[PDB]
């Protein structure tokens, strides 16, 4: 539940989704990502330790993770529709944003 | 806390933000919208009462409100930066998505 471990779970489950061959594996990885993205929004990365809870920086942080959760939800939509290849593509598109957020708040 | 009340809250606070003449008014209305959107996302909307909670339609529902929350976050970012004109503009962009979600799931 600290921010780095949640970012790792996001990062690791991206690789898992790409190597995934079946729908259960993709859905499991997306479910783990959604949980990790919501838990990461409750955590404090180093660049936010000294920032007020209503600071623009905190709101920008929350924005990034709420959008990420929204995108993982849409990937879960596709997966549950039986469009698993589309769901994997949707997830893979998150890699640069996950990595960008990882570095921004490091 | 049902979905209809929360959608009404999103609707009416959009007009509050439109007519606001000070920063606290916009920030509080966005705060009320955020609470309404998150509370509305925990609910089951009328259109989906007959659907599994793991259904693609429910993930699409969750995706829409997660994106909406994400956008409210960014408007609160802007308002707390003291760019209330920009916050108002960002909030106007939600009136479209609020109304579309209300129409889809009512």
């Amino acid at each position: 539940a600290d921010w780095e471990d949640n970012m790792e779970t996001l990062n690791d489950n991206l690789k898992v989704i790409e190597k995934a061959d079946n729908a259960a594996q993709v859905k499991d990885a997306l479910t783990k990502m959604r949980a990790a993205a919501l838990d990461a929004q409750k955590a404090t990365p180093p660049k936010l330790e000294d920032k007020s809870p209503d600071s623009p920086e905190m709101w920008d942080f929350r924005h990034g993770f709420d959008i990420l959760v929204g995108q993982i939800d849409d990937a879960l939509k596709l997966a549950n529709e039986g469009k698993v290849k589309e769901a994997q593509a949707a997830a893979e598109q998150l890699k640069t944003t996950v990595n960008a957020h990882w570095q921004k708040y490091r």
